[PDB]
């Protein structure tokens, strides 16, 4: 109760409405987390059905990370990267991203979060045309559903035109192209050639996409979409960017989301899940051929980083975090456990009347919510079916998110890796039960 | 030795020359810090001289810090502020941020760094003037010399044209007017005015400006300069944003810089000392009024935020923090050395024939170098003074940063605010015996 109050008085929250806050307080008042699991204030226990944000992904109350922070803190929790200056736990853990990405993903630029990171690579890229002397391949291209956070250039990169309203418009060589969403290849591809025509590919720097759209809805794309897009970026000279600031670190069943389309892009960006979200870090990897030309032709300071880029104990719980994926096996158990997910919600779908699609890629995906399934027909936006079932799970104790932008009725799913099959059976048992009770309430 | 390979192999550094570090490998890796020290992976042992990035307040080795960061972790590392979530350390910190700030700054946003922060700060000034229905108050004034990170938004907000020059311009509606640099309070307030006026004020959202600049050589304004500056903001309508990034924690002496000139902003930013970069922290603090405005004005979701914004781990870490600033009279030790430091420089520079200014506001200073003090002759920028004299401390055991933008020789000084008068005395020392090296290579 003075909690409330206080929250109310004093904390502007992230992507919340402060006039909700101010009438009904706080939704929720964590207190704390063991595995899947999440338990408030007031002693009710929730299955953390998103990972927290996407990213807790090796699950909550991890003794042996508190211990690797402690550790590096009492030893030396912050020193400079900067000026050349470095660290043996920025180095070991620039090594081991290095040794997990895709081939030829070699060389890492640390920061704090996904924002930071994508904003990196839209200034690295430009800066990599700058020094090969094209300093008018500055324009970045992006899809429309995408999300890639709200630094100044990120909110405009970002394809979700909600984020462009909140402050307008910082950025300006920004385009956005079709999703692939309810699309074919051969649609979207053509899109993104369309755009690239009428731009001229020499005003072009880089296209950004996030090899499944996250906040979007769980966008999946289609089995050849991205071989399509890496043949497109080549022809044109234009840099692929692939935002894994979600589906990195066993997300999706794969070590990285763009392992499932067998494609290597020029530039990844992470986050979230490099550190279970236990620690603020994410980063920027370039191919060789890139950091080959900054060597080359990167003449004195780089003149861009954060005070906490390579962060050494992010940087120590980031390395142990990893070793704990790869010892419990948690990229197999992403895999295994979302085939289980999909299949029992699947067997959900068929007792309900208003499951539409339900799709995931490892522990990455998602249940449409309809009218009519069969005919496709989508319940009006006034209804806001997927935030009334979103509230129905809360109150059963499952913490998921919806995505309703442009008329959509989305429930995200991605819960932490540990998951096991007891607990996807409960999982899809209250999903199914909270489903029913909407269905049931809108006669 | 393989350390120094793997950097160069892997490891992107921020502010760093690549080809530096190609060709001479890691200027220093450290190892471990205590107190005001930090030791390399040889064994040296330095004196952190600006606290590795202006941040490391209370001194490395804080056991403290790391056990309330373990607690935390194990308890609940991280969860959601989304969707008006919450818990109690974003709640505690945020009441701990309002108990400490100028009359009336009692509402935070929080970030985990000091360009999340000032970008978040651009994004919420610009969003307050179109909720009020004023979508033309748009652009942001700041200050020659003034560093304000390199997000999108703050690259350019950021008044050193270096910072420009590795993607170029990525932000609009930007201003810079002069630095009361080796100015008059009426000659920096009237190129504020001039601008002001060429723009219309109409147009104008806020004004941004450090209250000691610290990447710009640690300028100190004239006693009288931010009154005029928050009349002038007040006259035109201009929201007044204080970036406490530098100066905020004790840094200069006061619990924040701007309390050095008794003028209330009417936003403020923060990062670095907050957690004494134990952790990634930062946020932005807004007025009353301002609040006030959002609880009436701002409908829906606020579209804006980062995943760590209020991490209830960094939240562990900055209350500590603060504690620990507040039980060890921190702030008041920050004066005093600042004073023995001040006092203690001008002594050497009577025993030197090239040192020029010699300023500090607490533990925030600076020493000029110069080929002519008395009549104030600068070295030609060939010559590379500073840098040589920052390569002979560091030769000597202290690490400090140098000042060049624009043809200065400035040697940075900020160390931890434990520091006591032992330590300021063999400071003291070893920046005479450096300068006196150089100033004797130079013939
Ligand atoms: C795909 C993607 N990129 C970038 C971001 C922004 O990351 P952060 O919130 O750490 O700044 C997000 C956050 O959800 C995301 O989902
Ligand atoms: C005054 C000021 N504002 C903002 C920043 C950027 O902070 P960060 O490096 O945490 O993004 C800095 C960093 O030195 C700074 O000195
Ligand atoms: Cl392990
Ligand atoms: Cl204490």
């Amino acid at each position: 109760r003075s909690l409330t109050e206080l929250d109310k008085k004093h904390f502007i929250h992230p992507f919340s409405s402060i006039q909700e806050q101010q009438h009904k307080g706080a939704k929720v008042i964590m207190k704390e987390g063991d595995g899947i699991y999440l338990t408030d204030v007031t002693g009710k226990t929730y299955i953390d059905g998103v990972s927290s944000l996407w990213n807790v992904n090796v699950g909550h109350g991890r003794v042996e990370l508190a211990e690797a922070a402690a550790q590096q803190m009492k030893k030396m929790a912050f020193s400079s990267a900067f000026s050349t200056f470095s660290h043996e736990p920025a180095i070991r853990l620039a090594e081991k991203i290095a040794s997990i990405t895709p081939e030829g993903l070699n060389a890492v630029f640390f920061t704090s979060g996904g924002s930071e990171s994508n904003d990196s690579a839209v200034k690295l890229v430009r800066h990599y045309w700058k020094i090969q002397g094209k300093p008018n391949k500055r324009k970045i291209i992006s899809l429309k559903r995408s999300y890639h956070g709200v630094a100044a250039a990120s909110t405009s990169v970002t394809g979700i035109p909600e984020f462009w309203g909140m402050a307008g418009h910082m950025m300006t060589d920004f385009l956005h192209v079709d999703t692939h969403y309810n699309n074919t290849t051969e649609q979207a591809v053509q899109s993104l050639c369309q755009a690239i025509e009428e731009a001229g590919p020499e005003t072009i720097a880089a296209f950004f996409a996030e090899p499944v759209q996250g906040a979007g809805g769980v966008i999946i794309p289609p089995e050849d979409y991205f071989l399509r897009i890496r043949e497109v970026c080549n022809a044109y000279g234009i840099l692929f960017v692939a935002d894994e600031v979600i589906t990195g670190f066993g997300r999706t069943g794969k070590m990285f989301g763009i392992e499932n389309w067998d494609v290597i892009p020029d530039v990844m960006t992470f986050a979230k899940g490099v550190t279970s979200g236990y620690f603020p870090l994410g980063g920027v990897v370039v191919s060789d051929p890139i950091h080959e030309v900054l060597k080359e032709k990167s003449v004195g300071t780089l003149f861009h980083g954060f005070t906490y880029s390579g962060h050494p104990t992010a940087a120590a719980v980031a390395l142990k975090n990893i070793a704990i994926i790869k010892e419990e096996r948690l990229v197999e158990n992403s895999k295994r456990m979302g085939d289980a997910l999909l299949h029992g919600l699947k067997k959900v779908k068929n007792r309900l009347e208003i499951v539409g699609d339900v799709r995931f890629v490892g522990l990455l995906g998602a249940v449409e919510l309809m009218q009519n399934p069969a005919t496709n027909k989508p319940f009006s936006s006034n209804l806001q079916v997927a935030p009334k079932v979103i509230e129905a799970l809360h109150e059963l104790g499952v913490i998921c998110r919806s995505v309703t932008y442009d008329h959509t009725n989305i429930i995200c799913l991605a819960p932490p890796l540990i998951i096991n099959q007891k607990q996807v059976d409960k999982l899809v048992e209250v999903i199914y039960e909270a489903i029913l009770k909407v269905q049931q309430q809108l006669g």
